[PDB]
């Protein structure tokens, strides 16, 4: 449908110049749609970015809530999440730039809307950590919120450094190393 | 000072209005100087953003080098880095909005310029790790670049989460627990 066609073009255009500079007109042209056609599916520019996050990151999130259920341990569940995330971004240069660089917006309402979608991802982390503690796999006394900030911050900084390096090295190849740093930390 | 008066007014205006709505005229008004005096020191709005980051980072790094030579172990140095990072930002509401939100420009030419200023701090993290590696304090097989990304992303996301909650809780008090999470990870035992 034209809805997804438009989201896919928006990823391209938004990645090119940045969300702020991106123009709805450029998005239509790139989608090979008329200008008014865009307004047939989206209210405005912000609705395009929010929906892009909903469709790209939101789908990923839903998929992970399902797929982590088959992994026995907290470590395996986190391994799946990091590996699948790096894989989703490694498959699309534009999507890597957008989902990393447009994640935290200055405008309050736009930020809240994007944060709402990303809460889903944080809920997955908290759940993995909560259950891991009850099974005895995860550190007893662990502050779940803080440990989720370290896991999400680590994943995010790893992907953003790769984006700032033109995505030139194999991100997916790092998933296990990133996992072991989170599981065992830096001490010997 | 004229240069620092402008940088300080820029922090305020950019925090309060968002970088895109922070034009030179607004900064000039905020600093109490004329537009032409802004340009006597800066090229444009972008130059003010980049220079505010370079100036604030530079002070931060000189203090860091000063304090961490006292410390013996890699864990002691990281403890100082975390607590000093959290303290600086808890100490200046508008600067934290600038660092966590306004400096995160997605245009790539500009973002590269900003990111080159981060290199000095990342370099400090890499030296703590490599010193630790030589002294046998750091886990065998640990990759320095990845460990640096973990340390800085964990620190930075802890600050972003606190900014997202309107800086309403005591960030600084979380320093030690953030350190222990980086040092031993989430595994039980
Ligand atoms: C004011 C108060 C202050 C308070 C503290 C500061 C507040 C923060 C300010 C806000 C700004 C942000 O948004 S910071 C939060 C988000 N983070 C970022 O945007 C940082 C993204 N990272 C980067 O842009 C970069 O890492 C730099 C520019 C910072 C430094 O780049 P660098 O010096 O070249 O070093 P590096 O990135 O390691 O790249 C070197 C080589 O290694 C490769 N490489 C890099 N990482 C890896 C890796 N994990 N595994 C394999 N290879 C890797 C690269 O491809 C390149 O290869 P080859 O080319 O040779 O093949």
């Amino acid at each position: 449908p034209k809805y997804m066609q438009i989201i896919d073009a928006a990823v391209e255009v938004i990645a090119e110049n940045g969300y702020h500079q991106s123009q709805v007109s450029k998005i239509a042209k790139q989608a090979g749609v008329a200008d008014g056609t865009i307004y047939l599916y989206f209210k405005n520019k912000e609705d395009i970015l929010i929906s892009l996050f909903k469709e790209k990151m939101g789908q990923f999130i839903e998929r992970m809530e399902e797929d982590i259920k088959e992994k026995a341990t907290a470590k395996e569940k986190l391994a799946l999440v990091i590996s699948k995330h790096f894989s989703l971004l490694a498959g699309d240069h534009n999507l890597a730039i957008v989902t990393q660089l447009e994640l935290r917006q200055s405008n309050l309402e736009l930020r809240q809307k994007i944060n709402e979608i990303l809460k889903g991802y944080l809920n997955i982390l908290d759940g993995i950590l909560t259950e891991g503690i009850q099974s005895g796999e995860i550190k007893e006394g662990l502050d779940v919120r803080l440990a989720r900030q370290m896991i999400f911050g680590t994943i995010d900084e790893t992907v953003t450094t790769w984006v700032m390096n033109d995505q030139k090295y194999d991100l997916v190849a790092l998933s296990n190393s990133v996992l072991e740093l989170l599981v065992s930390g830096i001490h010997n």
